[PDB]
């Protein structure tokens, strides 16, 4: 099954930890890395003298279950990322998030995909129709539809 997982990272220094991301994606089991996007820059949300975050999009091949991968991605984020000192609920350090499995839903306690707030966000949808430009959601909604109906603004390259 393919599954595509949306990066994101707004330490002021991401770059380097992106890319420890993307080996630790590539080496979780029964699985392996189709394709990467570029990396894409989005500006930070609410003050605006944070720094940008970091966001790309991986299609990785797997036959995990949707639970079992969400075990190493939340794996990875423990080990690569952390949380904010002063605001233990806010975006951790690393975002590594599910956005689509195939072509399965699933509304489960620990898991929700497709990502229940993708369809709003240019950071996943750009790098995500990048890599998979004829891709259709498992509604039936095209993503190019998507980004031309709702007539998003691109994203900058970081
Ligand atoms: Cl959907």
């Amino acid at each position: 099954t393919v599954a595509y997982i949306a990066i994101g990272s707004n330490l002021a220094s991401p770059l380097e930890q992106v890319n420890a991301a993307l080996k630790a994606l590539g080496d979780i089991p029964e699985s392996h890395i189709l394709t990467v996007s570029s990396f894409y820059r989005t500006p930070p949300l609410g003050p605006q003298d944070q720094p940008d975050y970091l966001n790309a999009a991986v299609a990785l091949e797997t036959s995990l279950a949707p639970e079992e991968l969400l075990n190493h991605t939340q794996r990875i984020e423990l080990q690569q990322g952390r949380v904010r000192k002063a605001e233990r609920w806010g975006p951790r350090t690393l975002d590594l998030d599910i956005m689509l499995f195939g072509n399965e839903v699933i509304n489960t306690e620990r898991l929700t995909v497709p990502h229940y707030d993708m369809k709003n966000r240019g950071a996943m949808l750009w790098p995500l129709f990048e890599i998979a430009p004829e891709l259709v959601f498992p509604d039936g909604e095209m993503l190019r539809q998507i980004l031309h109906t709702r007539a998003f603004d691109k994203l900058n390259k970081w």
